[PDB]
RNA sequence: GGCCGAAAUCCCGAAGUAGGCC
């Protein structure tokens, strides 16, 4: 579909993100089980999108009627898979935010992102990396820009936590 | 002239994008 519209970059007033979607189905088969089970809940479906590679996604409804609905459709099982729901984070494009942001690395089962909020106070976002479902031991960390991130990044490196040292890993091209 | 379709260590328009495949 090649078509555009106004108002700033949406297709209707009510839109909404996903998670979960389906890594083994189609795109448009992840937004049809989301449109058929809203024609079966009574709403309306204006649009859906999909969180590239069918991990999470996006959606769209008519009204303030469908978008209330529409949280409480994250019961929604995609061809098998309960979507998660939630307000839509549009800002950087999934890999830009990278630029400003840096993960810990080295960290253990015990250490979280309580732990990185405490030592990283400037951080506002971060994300705790394990094997897609099992501790890992990274935690991704964004600050409130480059500099920022770069800025703690070097000024902890290390932080010695768990009776280990936990180094930073920002996310860029050149790293 | 069709199609096919992965990634980006976590993470929520990456993308239905890149690259690739006939």
């Amino acid at each position: 579909g090649s078509h555009m519209v106004e108002g700033s970059e949406s297709t209707t007033p009510f839109n909404l993100f996903i998670g979960n979607l389906n890594p083994n189905k189609s795109v448009a088969e992840l937004k049809v089980a989301i449109s058929e089970l809203f024609a079966k809940n009574d709403l309306a479906v204006v649009d859906v999108r999909t969180g590239t590679n069918r991990k999470f996604g996006y959606v769209d409804f008519e009204s303030a009627e469908d978008l209330e609905k529409a949280l409480e459709l994250t019961g929604l099982k995609v061809f098998g898979n309960e979507i998660k729901l939630e307000k839509p984070k549009g800002r950087d494009s999934k890999k830009v935010r990278a630029a400003r942001t840096l993960l810990a690395k080295n960290l253990s089962f015990n250490i979280t992102e309580d732990e990185l909020k405490e030592v990283f106070e400037d951080a506002l976002e971060i994300r705790l990396v394990s094997q897609d479902g099992k501790s890992k031991g990274i935690a991704y960390i964004e600050f409130k820009s480059e500099a920022d991130a770069e800025k703690n990044l070097e000024e902890k490196q290390g932080a010695e936590i768990d009776g280990r040292s936990v180094s930073l890993y920002y996310t860029g091209e050149k790293g």
